[PDB]
């Protein structure tokens, strides 16, 4: 007893079991079926042509014929499709990024099938670097719009939690490398499986990412300390690190180079800083920071000209 949904790219099939998984109050496996029918006819102008026919929103949920009856239309159109493709028609361009609106489908999906039980996450102690919330799909889709990313960049997200913004960016830009570096145990587990859903899936809907990695490790290590000196574009969300965090990561970031780039919740810097003879040890002084557009979030560039102009200032 299952439910077989074809890729439009000649992947393998995606395989649910029957009944399907509850997620929560507000989302289950049956929809997010129906919403990836939807995107794949997003995806695919030709597949709404042998679809526009059925209404999607007729069906029902609960019963299996039924939904059933909804896969079996679409693996039709699917193969239907495919006929097209082998006569004059061109098939689709493999290679493509998914447009915005179908990757936070895609996430949605990934989360879903990964995290079983988001309640662990909760597990943290508090007051503690350990404590965690997810930065929205909205916030690093806004960041993604506000800085220019390219194969010359290397992004790293310090704490990355199950591995979220990692792949969200990873789908959306062209940076070199993509990582993600998380310590505590069960969202560093999670995103095991998030990964391994994240490929599948993508692979599925024909759609490319970046590479990426995401790595169970401490980025106040050793190994980190050169490898944060080393990446391009920092994204870490600080808003309960605290100040001894944050002082070893003002330390790292003072190794980065010329126009590395820190995106946080929680500024390393005042956005007013003025240097002078008291401040000169502050990280402000090799830094511009920015608050990004309004929860906000913040853009730290690394620049020394600040720290120069105030030395060739005193002669
Ligand atoms: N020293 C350290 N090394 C690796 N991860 C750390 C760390 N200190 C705190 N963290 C992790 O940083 C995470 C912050 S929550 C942020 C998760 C994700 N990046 C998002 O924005 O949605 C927590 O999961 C916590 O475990």
């Amino acid at each position: 007893l299952e439910l077989r949904l074809k890729s439009p790219v000649g992947a393998e099939p995606a395989v649910y079991p029957w009944p399907l998984p509850v997620y929560d109050k507000h989302h289950d496996a049956a929809h997010e079926i129906i919403e990836t029918i939807r995107w794949v006819c997003e995806e695919i102008p030709d597949l709404k042509l042998a679809m526009e026919n059925y209404v999607l929103i007729d069906y029902d949920t609960k019963s299996f014929e039924s939904m059933q009856r909804l896969c079996d239309k679409y693996n039709r159109a699917i193969d239907s499709i495919h006929q097209l493709w082998k006569g004059t028609t061109q098939p689709m361009k493999l290679n493509t990024r998914p447009s915005t609106g179908l990757l936070r489908h895609i996430l949605q999906q990934v989360y879903n099938h990964s995290v079983t039980d988001p309640e662990k996450l909760n597990n943290y102690e508090p007051f503690s670097p350990e404590v965690y919330g997810e930065t929205s799909f909205d916030l690093v889709a806004q960041m993604i719009d506000e800085i220019k990313m390219t194969d010359d960049d290397l992004f790293v997200d310090l704490g990355s939690g199950v591995g979220q913004v990692v792949l969200q960016v990873a789908a959306a830009t062209n940076c070199k490398h993509h990582y993600g570096v998380e310590k505590a145990d069960i969202p560093a587990k999670y995103a095991e499986t998030m990964d391994r859903e994240f490929r599948k899936w993508m692979k599925w809907y024909g759609k490319k990412h970046a590479e990426y990695t995401l790595e169970r490790g401490d980025f106040l290590s050793e190994e980190w300390r050169e490898r944060i000196a080393n990446t391009s574009v920092i994204f870490v969300n600080n808003f309960a690190f605290g100040p001894e965090v944050d002082h070893q990561l003002k330390e790292r970031f003072a190794n980065m180079k010329e126009g590395g780039r820190i995106v946080s919740s929680k500024p390393f810097a005042p956005l007013n800083f003025r240097i002078n003879s008291r401040n000169l040890s502050d990280i402000g002084t090799i830094m511009r920071v920015v608050e990004l557009s309004p929860v906000s979030y913040y853009l730290h560039t690394i620049d020394r000209t600040i720290l120069e102009n105030y030395f060739s200032s005193l002669k």
